[PDB]
């Protein structure tokens, strides 16, 4: 249709997959977490789960104490859930024609190459593979311009979003990379564009 309502629904997806809302918390997302315990993860000012990431083994200990099943599932989230990075490459920034097919290269990347692009959660039992989605649109317009899902097996990869460019002017355009498997990856980055 083109409209940026879209965002909504992706994270909503997110939701679907795991089962938890994007506000609620970013940290009961986990594979077997639960507010009990999600006392005791505010206590160290976790606010994402790249935080996880990057903690070590007696910290982790101290944290969950809970049957090993349930710790491997958990980790297995923690490795294959990634920490992305967001950047883009336009052609030509001084030559901005309005009405045209203006092609723009994006570069992604990863943490760490996965194996297998299998997605784990607890409560959605049924097996789904990680996809992703590059957006591409004006925020107060509401207007999507660009959009690609991609299936990030490679560690890095570039993906081009064969998009048509907005009226004459300043527009002030806005990406992210939403995870339509995980909560709290929408890595974003706004820029400027001046159109004649």
């Amino acid at each position: 249709n083109g409209y940026l309502n879209a965002t909504t629904a992706m994270d909503l997806a997110q939701m679907l997959i795991q089962g938890v809302w994007d506000v609620d918390n970013p940290l009961r997302q986990i594979p077997h977490f639960n507010n009990k315990i999600l006392e005791k993860c505010k206590e160290i000012n976790v606010e994402t789960v790249y935080d996880i990431m990057a903690l070590e083994d007696e910290e982790r200990d101290e944290i969950l104490t809970l049957t090993d099943s349930q710790l491997a599932q958990v980790a297995a989230f923690v490795n294959n859930y990634p920490n992305v990075e967001l950047t883009y490459s336009l052609n030509n920034s001084d030559s901005l024609i309005s009405g045209v097919k203006q092609k723009i290269t994006i570069q992604l990347t990863r943490d760490v190459e996965p194996e297998n692009l299998q997605v784990t959660s607890e409560k959605y039992p049924f097996d789904k593979l990680e996809s992703w989605w590059l957006v591409l649109g004006e925020v107060s317009k509401k207007e999507l311009y660009a959009i690609k899902k991609v299936t990030l097996n490679k560690e890095t990869q570039q993906y081009e979003l064969e998009f048509d460019t907005p009226t004459s002017g300043k527009h002030n355009l806005t990406i992210w990379c939403v995870c339509d498997s995980y909560l709290d990856a929408d890595k974003e980055l706004s820029f400027e564009i001046n159109v004649k």
